[PDB]
């Protein structure tokens, strides 16, 4: 027997109950019959990869924590079988990540602007009310939904990737924090505001490193039409040396941040739109043969 919280309401559920509307891992989306709620189901297997299991049981404890943060995808509840742990989860439309390789391109910054309240408001929850430092801030962490909904997600959501590395992770200038976050949600800015992530040219994670390092920090272009205040918000987030770069407290006084607390902004709309516009319908294309062999 599971015990779930949803909908206001407290229900005693059997994990056969809920009708399993197909593999979204192991993810499943499915449907609390009881009341039509839609959910997102994940399984751990008892069976199942200890290192895995180990992560979503961390994950598991920081989001039981997080009934009180809007920003933070919640937890329903859990069944516990012989052979499974299955965790209820707010079902969300998909990561930003998905949603800049659907669209091909840039996303509007008004939804960054939201997306960017929502993000730093998560993660300065965790670090205030949890001491926990997040480490892997990045567009497939970032979730959105055809509510308007955004969160950040709960994979790794308990505290890596080259591409989001901050400098002082690659090299601090003294060895023997937050800051790093910082840093990464500057570098998801650029990359989803332009479609186009800032170190494309790499082909592999030492030569990102490389850039990082010895290159300026990347930019909005000044010639899009970003708002200064968002310009200034990603220069801020991508100071190189994290001794000047702010912190969340810092960001959360920032015109950009501020203006967008109360914007009206219609986020489900500019999903539900961009989601029917990139449907793939039929217009399937032959892919092109390889190369034959040739003598230079
Ligand atoms: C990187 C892509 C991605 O996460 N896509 C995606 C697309 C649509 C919904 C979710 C999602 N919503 N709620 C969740 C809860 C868990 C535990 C995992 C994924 C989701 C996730």
């Amino acid at each position: 027997t599971g015990y779930l919280t949803i909908g206001g309401q407290r229900y005693q559920a059997e994990i056969n109950d809920l009708e399993n509307l197909g593999e979204m891992g192991q993810v499943w989306k499915m449907r609390f019959r009881k009341t039509g709620h839609v959910i997102a189901v994940k399984q751990m297997r008892r069976s199942g990869n200890k290192e895995e299991n180990k992560r979503i049981l961390m994950d598991l404890d920081v989001v039981l924590k997080s009934h009180d943060c809007p920003y933070i995808v919640q937890c329903f509840g859990t069944f516990i079988t012989n052979t499974d742990v299955f965790i209820a989860m707010e079902l969300m439309g998909t990561s930003a990540e998905k949603l800049k390789k659907r669209m091909q391109g840039p996303i509007p910054e008004r939804i960054l602007g939201k997306m960017t309240v929502a993000i730093v408001k998560a993660l300065y929850y965790l670090k205030e009310k949890h001491g926990v430092i997040h480490r892997d801030v990045k567009p497939s962490n970032i979730l959105l939904d055809e509510r308007g909904q955004i969160k950040l997600c709960d994979f790794g959501i308990s505290g890596g990737c080259a591409a989001y590395m901050a400098p002082e992770r690659i090299d601090p200038p003294d060895p023997t924090d937050i800051r790093a976050d910082v840093w990464s949600l500057g570098i998801s800015l650029v990359e989803l505001a332009t479609g186009q992530f800032p170190y494309k040219n790499c082909k592999t994670d030492f030569e990102v490193l490389t850039k990082v390092l010895q290159e300026e920090p990347p930019l909005l272009p000044g010639h899009m039409g970003f708002s200064g205040d968002f310009q200034s918000f990603v220069k801020d987030c991508l100071t190189k040396d994290h001794r000047k770069r702010p912190k969340y407290n810092k960001l959360l006084e920032h015109s950009f941040i501020k203006r967008y607390e109360t914007l009206e902004v219609d986020v489900a709309s500019w999903f539900k739109d961009v989601m029917a516009k990139t449907e793939s319908p039929t217009s399937g294309v032959l892919s092109q043969p390889h190369l034959p062999f040739f003598r230079h």
